[PDB]
């Protein structure tokens, strides 16, 4: 398997990876992200985010031929204290190709990238319950900022923006 | 004192880093301020700027003692999510000490949200503490929603050290 950066046509794949991680999420009928939205947005460009993607061989491409199995989607944030750090948005892998050290290699291409970028760090989110997941990122030096400092991500979402931009 | 809210120049970055170190200061971290002067113009004000920044100038008559006319800022910057939508990402908001209480931090949330509807955000992110309760509430009054705790969201972070371990292993 090889883990390289996406290219224009592989956004069908990434739509369809992108739902079966929301899937496995519980937010499958949340996602708003299309085909177009992806090719405008990822693209070179003025490009809002980055995809990664990992494909196998066709021994082992999926029952629909797809070859590509695994992606990681990010972008670049700020912290006041240490300055740009990298922000993993999605990462994901298909069933049937965990444990094979894919995720792995995406994990080492993020860190390079990282390297390249001048990130002192690399942020992202986890599911409480995602048992499998919490391990894999402890396993390679992950600390729970939100156990550890007590951080809670909030959220205030269009109706109160805008009656906040309106109320003057 | 009287106020402008306006976004930042590559002119105003040692008001910046000032204010960081005051906000820190503000939580006792102040040395834990890595960032430096030249980081920020670099950061900021590129080709592609990974942060943005306003701020609150006053007059010359209400300068800081240490003659100085930035007393707040906010620092944010877009961010992605596929099942919410484009976001903007509110990562300090902070007004000084002597300045607070007039007006200038509702009006840099109502520029920001400015911003966002420009920009067709469909909502605002940002962080709190779990303790903090008087600022938990003074986002909840104006609609927010403690997301982390709702959903089951955990923020994790792998640091340098690791991140160049993996960059370089084998
Ligand atoms: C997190 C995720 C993206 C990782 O990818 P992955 O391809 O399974 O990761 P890996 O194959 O490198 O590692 C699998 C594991 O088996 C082990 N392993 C991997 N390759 C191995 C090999 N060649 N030989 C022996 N063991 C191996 C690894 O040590 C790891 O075990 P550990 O968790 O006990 O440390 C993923 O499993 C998946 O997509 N799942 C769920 C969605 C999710 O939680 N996404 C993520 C973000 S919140
Ligand atoms: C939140 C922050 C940016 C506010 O900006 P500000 O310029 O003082 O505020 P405004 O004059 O525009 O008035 C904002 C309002 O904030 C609160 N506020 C005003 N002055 C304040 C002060 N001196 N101390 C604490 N809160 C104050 C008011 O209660 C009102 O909030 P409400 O609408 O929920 O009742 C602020 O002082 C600061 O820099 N914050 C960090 C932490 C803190 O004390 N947090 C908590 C929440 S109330
Ligand atoms: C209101 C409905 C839900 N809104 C949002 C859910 C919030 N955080 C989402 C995900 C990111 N990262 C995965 C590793």
């Amino acid at each position: 398997f090889v883990i390289r950066p996406a290219t224009a046509a592989d956004c069908s794949d990434i739509l369809r990876l992108i739902k079966e991680l929301a899937r496995y999420e519980y937010m499958e009928e949340q996602v708003i992200l299309t085909e177009k939205d992806l090719l405008e947005d990822g693209f070179g460009e003025h490009p809002f985010y980055h995809c990664l993607v990992a494909e196998v061989p066709k021994e082992h491409w999926t029952p629909e031929g797809h070859s590509i199995v695994g992606f990681a989607m990010y972008y670049f944030t700020y912290d006041p204290w240490i300055g740009k750090l990298l922000y993993l948005e999605d990462f994901f892998v298909m069933s049937d190709y965990r444990g094979f050290g894919i995720g792995s290699e995406i994990l080492k291409n993020l860190s390079q990238v990282a390297m390249r970028c001048r990130c002192s760090s690399m942020h992202f989110l986890v599911a409480e319950w995602n048992e499998p997941s919490i391990n894999f990122y402890k396993r390679r030096g992950a600390s729970d900022l939100s156990s550890e400092e007590g951080w809670r991500l909030f959220k205030i979402d269009k109706e109160y923006l805008l009656k906040m931009a309106t109320e003057e």
